[PDB]
């Protein structure tokens, strides 16, 4: 699917620009969200010359061979183990890795690596939000070394999608998203560990300006009325919150 098609603003697909650094892309089961990293990733396919190497537990579309060249690997005929997998592509040094999921601290830790020596990493979690996203990254390692990769993150990070696909009409189903694209103030909260400032802070990204949380997308999405009000208490990662908007 065309980027346009997607229902996300226009700063996700600058995130491709970027030349190195992480990009998430998140949400529970059937949540879409392979079918926005592809749809970004063909972005990249169709605009730049690069090297770009995937691995995909089953691969879940394939790429057109245009502009770029693009490796998938399926985790499995082509080789094991993701962790595996992943540090054979760093060595190829290539312009982007797409790294299907990390389960594992061997993954995520050799994904952090890429991210800071010179490459666009895109991942997928199955976390609801932009914050729990960022607590499971940083928790699934050692206590001691949480400090170490939660700097790491406010230095890397590049941008954080959390998405969900509600019913409705207007085209078909729609994209309900929370979208946490650092800058210099959020860097330092992560670095600080100020996860509760840095929420507040994405309830003032207006219509998005960097930022938004997935609430008030429900909000958008609802006060067009692209979704019941039902759909939208339904998906809501904290309801009460929504419910005070509505007011």
């Amino acid at each position: 699917p065309e980027f346009k098609k997607l229902g996300l603003p226009d700063k996700v697909l600058e995130l491709c620009h970027r030349k190195m650094g992480l990009i998430l892309v998140t949400g529970p089961t059937g949540s879409g969200k392979s079918t926005t990293i592809a749809s970004m990733i063909d972005y990249i396919n169709q605009t730049k010359s690069y090297h770009i190497i995937t691995i995909e537990d089953p691969i879940e579309y394939v790429f057109k061979h245009k502009k770029s060249i693009v490796n998938q690997r399926e985790v499995g005929e082509d080789t094991k183990s993701f962790a595996d997998a992943l540090r054979a592509a760093l060595r190829e040094d290539p312009d982007v890795i797409f790294v299907g999921e990390m389960r594992d601290l061997e993954t995520v830790e050799t994904a952090l690596r890429a991210a800071e020596t010179g490459h666009l990493v895109f991942g997928t979690l199955h976390t609801n939000t932009a914050i729990d996203t960022i607590h499971r990254i940083v928790d699934i390692f050692p206590l001691n070394q949480q400090e170490q990769v939660r700097i790491v993150l406010s230095f890397i990070l590049q941008g954080i999608i959390s998405q969900r696909l509600l019913p409705k009409i207007g085209g078909g189903r729609v994209l309900a998203y929370g979208l946490l694209i650092p800058n210099t103030a959020i860097r330092n909260l992560i670095r600080e560990n100020k996860l509760q400032q840095v929420y507040s802070l994405m309830q003032s990204g207006q219509a998005e300006t960097g930022m938004q949380t997935m609430n008030q997308t429900l909000y958008k999405l609802y006060k067009q009325g692209l979704i019941t009000l039902e759909d939208a208490m339904e998906a809501s990662p904290d309801p009460k919150e929504l419910e005070r908007m509505i007011r």
